[PDB]
């Protein structure tokens, strides 16, 4: 029945999480050595041969601290109110009304390759028949669904984890850092997917017309989305640091009012929503801690986080320019995917005050240069980035071009089963991935593609440069 603080946060109970994984899924594609510049998978803990560093638990503690930090301020009530209304008005106008989700659809929509979280901590497939859940997950899922249909509350229990992904060298060999993941429990996933799966489908259908850019295909949808943005005189990217842990529950509650209101079973979704926003129970292994503020990375949450982003951005804009939110929306094009943003506007936005305002809400915008100061607006869209592609304009139009280093990386590394040493190579010589690479290399001109296609060829239908450029850009 423990007590006290763990990493600045109140302890609620003993934890049930199994230990943090010390394994990576990335494998080198060749045995050849790697320059000291190259990205490698994030730190693997005590057992990590590359560097003797701190414990994984220590690394997670360092991630949890920002959630203990004092919130920034709320935007002035009247602005928050007018922004929330304007946003949800916009969505009422564009969103196609939906059928409620069944338990069957909810269960289908779940990613079967990830852990079911508390209490069973098991890969979802392991109890999946192909069309239903059985055994343990079947019970948990059947239970969660009854509570959801009854409008009864259930406390989510997230399982803390650290992201296995490629990071730049100083994250491994300098100050070691690893991204915190919140793994929802199955019951929560089922309740959230019934409540809000409709909103998500509806929202996915309008990824071109609305600023929540989730669902967008970079190749097919990119050039339209960018052309839209190019109609506006000024363009910017706030590029936030620690978005998730700086969120305010008060802002997320407004985002959640919107989702709820626009759902086909709003009384049922209300309960789920309130459950998702109540102080979060996080299992860090030793303990389950209560985290009252910030955003939980677990479950829908990508849309809730984009809504919140839209709310925040529009508040700063309304505050500085004094223009009504729906008018700001008339004179503006926004792109959001959680923390990621492009904002284009015809309005004469004061950058110093816009930045002041975002910092006042407790957000941490950052400059391109990494120097302190006001946010920078440009009169060209070229240069601004979104979803890891750089936005380029040419005689034929606007497109998203992934940078060289991202492409090089996908050559150097591949996914496989979990293992302890990232440099061990995978025996056996992935064409689906190899195709899309050649595509991305095409957008970079003559010299670069010819050195990529060379490497690709060594990994043993590889056409000419302009013959794939035209494929990936147009038909």
């Amino acid at each position: 029945r423990p007590s006290g603080t763990y990493a600045g946060l109140p302890i609620a109970d003993y934890g049930d999480a199994p230990p943090l994984s010390t394994k990576t899924m990335f494998w080198r594609t060749s045995p050849e050595k790697l320059p000291p510049g190259a990205w490698e998978p994030a730190y693997l803990g005590s057992k990590d041969e590359r560097v003797d560093g701190p414990s994984l638990q220590q690394v997670m503690r360092d991630q949890l601290k920002p959630y203990s930090e004092p919130r920034g301020l709320l935007p002035p009530q009247e602005i928050l109110d007018a922004v929330c209304d304007a946003i949800e008005n916009r969505l009422e106008n564009t969103l196609e009304p939906q059928k409620p989700w069944t338990f069957k659809k909810a269960c289908e929509s779940l990613d079967k390759n990830t852990s079911s979280g508390y209490p069973y901590h098991k890969q979802k497939s392991k109890d999946w028949t192909g069309s239903a859940f059985i055994g343990d997950l079947g019970d948990q899922a059947t239970h969660a669904n009854n509570m959801y249909e009854m409008g009864k509350s259930m406390r989510p229990i997230y399982t803390a984890a650290l992201k296995d992904e490629l990071v730049k060298p100083d994250k491994i060999y300098g100050k070691i850092k690893k991204r915190l993941l919140w793994g929802s429990d199955l019951g929560t996933m089922i309740r959230a997917a019934r409540a809000f799966g409709p909103f998500c489908d509806a929202l996915k259908e309008t990824c071109i017309f609305n600023p929540i850019r989730v669902g967008m295909s970079m190749n097919e949808d990119g050039p339209f989305i960018f052309a839209r943005h190019a109609n506006f005189r000024y363009h910017m990217d706030a590029d936030y640091t620690r978005w998730d842990s700086t969120q305010q529950r008060a802002i997320l509650k407004r985002a959640g009012d919107i989702m709820v209101r626009l759902s086909p079973e709003p009384d049922l979704a209300r309960v789920v929503m309130d459950d998702l926003l109540a102080p979060s129970l996080l299992d860090v292994g030793d303990y389950k801690i209560v985290v009252e503020e910030g955003l939980p990375s677990g479950c829908c949450t990508t849309q809730l986080n984009s809504l919140a982003h839209w709310i925040l951005t529009l508040c700063a804009m309304v505050e500085v320019t004094r223009v009504d939110p729906d008018i700001v929306m008339q004179e503006s094009e926004f792109s959001f995917y959680g923390d990621d943003e492009v904002v284009s506007t015809n309005l004469e936005l004061d950058m110093v005050k816009y930045t002041m305002a975002l910092r006042r809400y407790g957000l941490l915008p950052t400059r391109a240069d990494k120097e302190e100061g006001p946010l920078e607006r440009r009169q060209t869209l070229q240069g601004i980035s979104f979803l890891r592609r750089a936005i380029v304009g040419d005689q034929f139009g606007w497109y998203g071009r992934l940078d060289r280093a991202s492409i090089d990386r996908q050559l150097l590394w591949t996914k496989g089963p979990n293992h302890q040493n990232p440099f061990e190579t995978l025996p056996g010589h992935r064409p689906s991935q190899l195709m899309a690479l050649l595509g991305e290399a095409a957008m970079h001109g003559e010299k670069y593609y010819r050195t990529v296609a060379s490497r690709v060829s060594k990994e043993a239908v590889v056409p000419r440069h302009r013959s794939v450029l035209r494929w990936v850009r147009f038909g």
